[PDB]
């Protein structure tokens, strides 16, 4: 609702791959790049997601309802995932602070929108956080580093958001030294979190203390001791006013081809 | 489905525009913590270049809620020459390309929304000067529509002339009925060096597109696909950095 004929999807090249395979395609009629995910009803689930229209959630353009093939069609995000921006240090040697804070703001906005829905993400990660043409956040929802302990031992999303905040400010991989994901799950269940020091989070970080407190409270062992998305927004909004609108555009231009 | 927005969730309701189709006003959504716009089939239409309908008000009032477009209309950009002394070609060519994309999307719908009245005042500009059509003066009206479909292409050809010229389509003409008379007699906005300078990139291809687009005979007018096929090479002529540079220059 709308139904997209799979034959309308030209040049179906691979993007990412489990839940299904995400592939880039060119719409024959629309003359735009789209993204299509192959699924293994789902039509009812897809319909709930079509009601969700907000500037920071990935727009569902339609559905492929062929018998041999079933899939979800969304917009193609030309700047990939947040994971790619933070970690592809060869492509992105520098990622400006106004843009990093803008992403945090927009994630909190997007998640808070989903939380206020009737009825009200599933599992929030840097790989799900897509970046549009202008590096604006588009969350794409339905790795254990973002999973709160109580989910493997409601306030789930805030735990994920804290890890994403630590990852955005550090550009470090949460549990770098840890190889086996079970060792991560163990340490986390024992109260361990990604390290907070000068090496992980340098002193050059604007509003470092204000950020550290938000991360630390966000990834609290006790779900009840974790802030709301309203409180995050209430904590970021002052830090966002610290920059002029032109600096966000200058930050993005520093990444553009 | 389409969500229902309680009128009380709309804080700081300040006038924006009016507006042949009702009065548009900005507001802040209490829960979402964002600026929205509220005006006193469309929900199915979800495309990058169509203005997104966020929800509907039903408190007995019957208003449409969309996203707030911070950079106003295309009309404002082209004509507010003190505010916008320079509007770079990559951005102009991008606006045109994104209009053709948006209109062509509506044309391919099930059922198509050919029942539109396209004008520069309906073409809204997002935070990054990307187009968002909000299709829900006689200068954009084709002659055959004067007395109660290749309508949109006629409008698009006038919008194209207006984008490339930054001139008002019938400046000399005072009475709008005299516009209707001349147009019915085959007259169109002037195409010369003064209206359309020689510095215009792809001038000849653009002139052909406008001229064919605003043809007296609707059958002699192109498809939006023919526009897209003609613009796509033009837009590859610029680097992605020049579009953002063009936008930053608007400050
Ligand atoms: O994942 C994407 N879309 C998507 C998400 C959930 C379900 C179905 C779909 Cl099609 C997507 C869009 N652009 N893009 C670019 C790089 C990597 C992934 C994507
Ligand atoms: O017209 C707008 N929205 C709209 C369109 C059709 C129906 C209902 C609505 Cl609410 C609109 C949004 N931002 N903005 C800025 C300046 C002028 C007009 C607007």
């Amino acid at each position: 609702l709308p139904t997209i004929p799979y034959h309308k999807l030209a040049d179906l090249r691979y993007l990412s791959r489990a839940s299904g395979t995400v592939s880039s395609a060119r719409h024959a009629d629309w003359r735009v790049q789209v993204a299509v995910k192959h699924l293994h009803d789902v039509l009812r689930e897809a319909e709930i997601l079509h009601k969700a229209r907000f500037s920071y959630i990935l727009p569902i353009l339609g559905i492929c309802n062929e018998p041999e093939f079933l899939g979800i069609v969304t917009e193609y995000m030309p700047n990939g995932s947040l994971n790619e921006l933070l970690h592809r240090k060869t492509e992105y040697p520098d990622v400006a602070w106004p843009l990093r804070f803008r992403i945090l703001h927009e994630i909190a906005l997007g998640v808070n929108y989903l939380h206020n829905m009737t009825p009200p993400h599933h599992d929030l990660k840097t790989q799900n956080i897509l970046l549009d043409n202008e590096f604006h956040v588009k969350i794409a929802d339905f790795t254990i580093i973002y999973m709160p302990p109580e989910n493997y031992e409601i306030k789930h999303d805030i735990y994920s958001y804290a890890v994403i905040t630590w990852e955005v400010l550090s550009r470090k991989q949460p549990f770098e030294d840890v190889t086996n994901p079970l060792q991560i799950m163990y340490s986390v269940s024992q109260g361990h979190r990604p390290v907070i020091n000068e090496e992980s989070l340098p002193y050059d970080i604007p509003h470092r203390a204000r950020m550290i407190s938000l991360i630390e409270s966000g990834w609290a062992q006790n779900p009840d001791e974790r802030p709301s998305f309203l409180k995050c927004l209430i904590e970021l909004e002052p830090v966002l006013r610290t920059f002029e609108e032109i600096t966000f555009l200058e930050a993005v231009i520093q990444l553009k081809k």
